[PDB]
DNA sequence: GTAATTAC
DNA sequence: GTAATTAC
């Protein structure tokens, strides 16, 4: 499932297999993923967030 | 400005 | 410490 967004003007698509840090920041999922040797970052609206992505979430949400 | 959290 | 992200 790849996730796609727009981040500091530049499309990008993202499988959820490189996606790693997730969390909710008011009705948007912000999230980190490995960009080939770097980090990335990311962010949807919850709305417009695939369901494996919401699921991350959820996942991420619970370990605290 | 705040909301979470980050890379830079 | 800034800029980034969607909405309020």
């Amino acid at each position: 499932v790849k996730v796609k967004f727009k981040y500091k003007g530049e499309e990008k698509e993202v499988d959820t297999s490189k996606i790693k840090k997730v969390w909710r920041v008011g009705k948007f999922v912000s999230f980190t993923y490995d960009d080939n040797g770097k980090t990335g970052r990311g962010a949807v609206s919850e709305k417009d967030a695939p369901k494996e992505l919401l699921d991350m979430l959820a996942r991420a949400e619970r370990e605290k």
